[PDB]
Parts: structure tokens; sequence; C-alpha cells
């Protein structure tokens, strides 16, 4: 097949075009960029300058009052490369400035994933449990990575949809990569677009007609550090779903009984990325 | 002790001969060969060699459209080596050929797995809550794969029992390997016989007079390809146990109250295989 | 700050001295060396050594009738490296002079862990819900390792504490590290003291007054071997908290409702460590 990851614009999926294409797409490759969905890379770089800032210049009192007292990257400071991370509520902003700019980014970026995920639902005819608005008013996380100079094996998403925008390396190396058509295809920066996973919650939620692909990070350098800005839209604990439907697209549940909720399946804590089985 | 894996002939135990013999084995070591339980290398051959002529030939239209849209590893095709899953529905069959010789393929594996798993309960004077029937009409998974040209860290298996069938290395390689009186007894294929792991539920389910032996993959070269075909007998969901007792025997376990299921123990996804702690 | 690992007096602490200093260390830093608690270096060796000679000179058919059946390294001895573990009932022992000796050092240990624990709740405030005697009386768990000649990647605790013994290495190389202020910071054998690590659970119970430090195995040659004993305080399953305070410490909690136990959030079987997410 063609192995090229397509791209979309969000603004004329909501037209109704290219539903074909967009079909095709979810079920064949489950990955595609977006553009026209509200995602500036002059806005990314914004945001990127002042944490990339704190990230060098934060002292680590400065740092310690914005970090969890668990380091599970949920909010705040990690320092591993460093993380920021953030949600809907409970942020830990190191200043105004920051807050402002930070909370608008976020907004931005839940803003298209909602409404990628609402073209995804409507591309496939799916109405989840309790309705389409009462599943995308969810669980978001945010994680803003810095990476100095494979590195990561792979993994698929366990997101509705996983948003994801880059900064490029300064000698022009690819790390991201996608399973595509069997290939590992890169998954260049684009200055104009977005990049989306499908994750295994939009398999589950529309019966097994989106594909979660895996992906990796190759590793190359001078001239090899990164960032890279992930956005994990991820369902209410109480999402309900057919186990028997679940059992028909690949899912392996060990789950009793007709329907049971993502907390049922995943159990307490949100886990966002999954390995193949080595048994 | 002897540091040797024993063979028994499932006809023989069914006869009621060698059961001290059985019961020891249980208890010590928790693995075996097994003969005499309908499952021939002939056989084996002709699923084996269909399934490869579909890895090497099949081209990536057909591998797609007997792919999972998750890459669980459940059902139908998975690239990585390569794989192929069945279970007793839900199956992705390439064509009618393999579909026939593959339904009568899992469906011996599924009986001799049950009535091997019969005498592992007979032999320890068990009877499951439920009953024997229905603990046994379960949630088998059966893996086969190719391995190209240690390669993996010790694990027991979750499972009530695993049936291995191998291919053998052209070079002659011996490459699973088990724990057996504290030594790496080496676990070579037998055209004549079945390996049988007792997995973590055989010890759970009899209050703990079957071992649950941890095994690994030894790396070698020319000629170290190989094959396995991996029929894991997994309980239901459903299945219940006797708290207390499960901490007798070893079960690290978080569950309040007298008695849990499955589920409970493991969660909403089934898992085949275990690591000892780190902590 | 500094970075410097503190001790406490836990007499002094039982005393209400120093509760401004002890507040502070376990917000910033969340471990602490902890002296006058009942835990004497002679007592470490007695046990070491009956252990030690065990390991040592325990033939395997010893070892076997103190191996459990499932290797979880909840009770009695795992060969992988050698582990002895124990808790309040359901133990192995090789023989009565083992047992009384182990019988002892198991109750200082577990007297120790609830001390702390209690002066940790006591000096953040925190009445656990059904109060503080029901939640010290909990599921301990203590392992006893041999290693012979970073090794292990860092990793967080899921206890209320862990308390640490050592012995030291014949060449004086110092191989436990904890972060402490950004920094890599050496933890070394004091004959005098146990290392307190906090875990998740007092960061929980106490509603983010707790930090829980991620630490490591550094790797160095001839005389590193080393010995630890390890004793997790863990709560009881139907340990209960609340979910928004929860969320508000840094959990990222996939549970429905208002409040929930340790076993909704860990699951059916205890978890100790738990590493930063790579995603």
């Amino acid at each position: 097949m063609d192995t090229t990851v397509p791209t979309f614009s969000l603004a004329e999926l909501q037209q109704g075009l290219h539903q074909d294409e967009f079909r095709r797409c979810l079920r064949d490759k489950g990955l595609f960029y977006l553009t026209d969905c509200g995602l500036t890379d002059t806005e990314l770089k914004s945001a990127k300058d002042l944490v990339i800032d704190f990230f060098e210049h934060g002292s680590e009192a400065e740092k310690r009052a914005v970090t969890s007292p668990v380091p599970t990257m949920r909010r705040g400071f990690t320092g591993l490369s460093m993380c920021y991370s953030m949600g809907t509520a409970d942020n830990l902003f190191p200043s105004g400035d920051f807050e402002r700019i930070w909370t608008q980014y976020f907004d931005r970026q839940y803003t298209a994933s909602r409404a990628v995920a609402r073209e995804v639902l409507r591309a496939t005819g799916t109405e989840p449990d309790g309705g389409v608005e009462a599943f995308l008013d969810c669980e978001p996380l945010l994680r803003f990575r810095y990476f100095p100079q494979l590195r990561m094996a792979p993994h698929y998403d366990l997101s509705m949809v996983t948003l994801i925008q880059q900064t490029p390396c300064a000698n022009g190396f690819v790390s991201l990569q996608a399973e595509v058509g069997g290939a590992f295809t890169d998954l260049p920066y684009r200055p104009d677009a977005v990049l989306v996973f499908c994750g295994a919650i939009a398999t589950l939620v529309t019966g097994g007609q989106v594909k979660a692909p895996r992906h990796h990070v190759a590793a190359p350098i001078a001239g090899s550090s990164r960032t890279s800005s992930v956005f994990f839209l991820r369902p209410n604990a109480d999402f309900t779903f057919s186990v028997p439907l679940a059992r028909e697209c690949g899912f392996d549940v060990s789950l009793d009984g007709e329907t049971a909720t993502f907390q049922d399946w995943i159990g307490g804590n949100y886990v966002n990325i999954r390995r193949t089985s080595k048994a």
C-alpha cells in the first residue's frame, strides 16, 4: 500500500469533505498529520521558549515549588531530560507569564484534540455510551519534554487520540517513526501541522474501525537534541463499553459480564502507552 | 535432586498410573513432557507449513486483512519475528485451507490442555469453586511464532497450564530452558511429546500443590532460527478462590475479604507471564 | 538546597523535638537516617550470619522446603543473587534457630517502621480514614538479599515507609543513591542507623505533605558484594482515601467517584516500586 502518512485539514473534515479517505486512513493506518486546527508554530514556540528558559535558568528552588511530591509527571516539573506536564486543573506554574501562555496553549491543544476526536467518531458512525460530548469532556494530559543530545521500543497509545508537536533536530535527524504498511515511516516536524496518533480507545469506542499504530524513537550525534509536546486525550474512568465487542476487535479482556468501564479495564491509575507482548 | 524433566503419558495418567510420581513432579518441578495426548509431529508440521507459507509469501494486503486494529496478539497476524494467534472464536483466517487446518490444530491443543489440567486437578484432589468442567471451559489463547536467526529473561506463567510445541534449530541449538532443582535444564524439541508448564493458576486452584517454574530463552548463529506453538489454558474472569489460601502459598495479594475472582486479582486484561520482583 | 540526607532520633521525635526540621525533611526530601529506633548492628549481623550460612551451606533440599510454589519473593527462599522474605505470618523457616532469630528481627523492624510512620502522621496532622492504629496494623513485607560481585534504574516506593539496613562493600563502594535536591546523593551504610524512604502512600495519606523520592543502585569490582534488608510498611487493601485529594498531589488516578481503596488504586496484587513514565 501507500505507506505515506496522510494529511487532513480539520476544517475540511468538519465541512464533510474527504470522508472516505478519512475512514480508510483511520482503519488502515490510524495516524495522520492535521492542519487547520488552531495550532500554530508561532504559538508552539512561545510556550516552548518560556518552558526552556525555565528548564535552563530555573533554580532548584523554583523547580521544587512546581514539582509534585510523587514523580508521576502528571503536573508541573520533572527532572530525569526534563518534562513539564499539565491538565485542565491542579496545575503548577512557575510564574504569571508562564501560566497565561501555557493555559492558552493547553486550551488550544484540548480544543483541537476534542475536535479531531469528534470527527473520528462522526466518520465511523459512533455514539459512545452516554453521548459524544460527555465522552470528550474527559481527562487529558499534556507533557512537554526536552531531550538533550532506536532510543525507545515500539508502543501503541491507550488514548482516544494523541496529538504531537515537535521541534526538529538542528542536524535534521528525524527521531519519531511509526509502523505504516509494515514499514518504518518517518514522522518529521511540520511547522504547519500536528501529528495525530489514534489510540486503543479509538479502536474500542468505534468497534474496531480505527487502528492504534505502533511507534518508536530512532537513535541517530551533534545537533540531535529535540523537544516534543504530547497531548493525550484520555477517557473518563466511567467510560462504558461492550465486553463482547471489545473481544471482537482484539482486546484481550478478562472482564466478567456484558459491559465494563475504562477503570475496570485499565485499573485505578491511567496507563498511557503499551508494548506488544513477548509471551 | 534429579534435575531431569520427566515425561508422562496422558493415557497412562488417565488410567490411574504413576499417581505418586505425577504428584511429586507437580510439587517439585511443575513441568514435564506429555506423550499420548493427540498431538502429532505430522500435524504440527501441516499447521506450521501453511502458516510459514503465509508469513513468507502472504502479501501486506492479505496480512492486513487478518490483523487486528490493536496489536495485542490475541487473534490473527502480528509482524514485529512474526506471530499468528487464535482462540475458540473471533478468529482471523487467511483462507479456507488455513482455517480447516488451524481449527483442527487448535482443537487438538485445547483438548490436550483440558485433559492434562483435569489430571493435575484429580491428582491433587482439587475441586475448583463451581466444579471442574466449568473451570476448564475457559479462555485459551494460542500463539505460533517464527523467530529468525539469554534472549528472554526468566518468567513464570500465569496460566493453569501452558503447552509448548517447537521446531528445532537446524544447527541443533536448544533455546528453551527452565529452572529445575536450582539448575538451568534444557527443554529440547521432542517430535513425540509436548512440553507442559504449570502456571500460577495451577498453584492457586490446588492450594499450593503445584509449582509454577521459571523459564527463559538462551541465545546461541547460522541455523538458529526456530518456531514455537504456545497454548495458554487461562481461567474465566469469574474463577473464584479463597484469599487466605492464596496468601498461604505465596501470592502477594491485596484483596479485601475472603474470596476473590481472577479478574479481581489480575485486572481487566489477561496477563500471561510474570517476572520475579527486583524490589 | 542542602542535599544532605538528614538523621533523626526516633526517641527525640517521640518527645516532640525537631518538629519543623522533620516536617521540612518530609516535604522536601522524603528520606532520612533514623537512630534510636531499636535496630542494632549487632542484631542485624546475627540475622545476617544465619541467613548467609543458609544461602551458602543450605542444600537444595533444605532450600526447596522453604521455597514457595510460585516465585513471588513473598515468603521463604528465592534463588536468582539470593533472597529471604518474611511477614507477620505464613512464614517458611529453615530451622528453630533461624526462626527465633528472624522472628525477633522482623518484629523489631515492624515496630520501628510503625513508630516512624506514626511520627510522619503526627508531624503532618494526619488522621487516616479509620484511624492511625488500624492504618498501621497492616501488610508489611521484609526482603533480605545477598548480591554477589547503575545496576538498577530509578524507582520510587509505593509503601507508607520503607526501612533499609545494609552491609557495606568490603572495598567501600557505596551502591545505593537517591535523588536529593536534583543531585545523586550516596546512601552509605551506618552501623548506628536505618535508612528510611517515604513512599507514595505517605504522600497520599498526608495529602501531599511527604515526598516519595526516587532512588537507584550504582554499579562500580573486587569486593563489591553486599547485602540489604528492605522492610516495606504497606497498607491494608481496604485503606481508603479521597480521590480528589489524590489528584491534587500528583496521583494520576482513573477512579470514578469520591473515595477509593488501596486495592482500587493498585489492583489485586501488591506493587512495591514504580518507575517514572517514558510516555
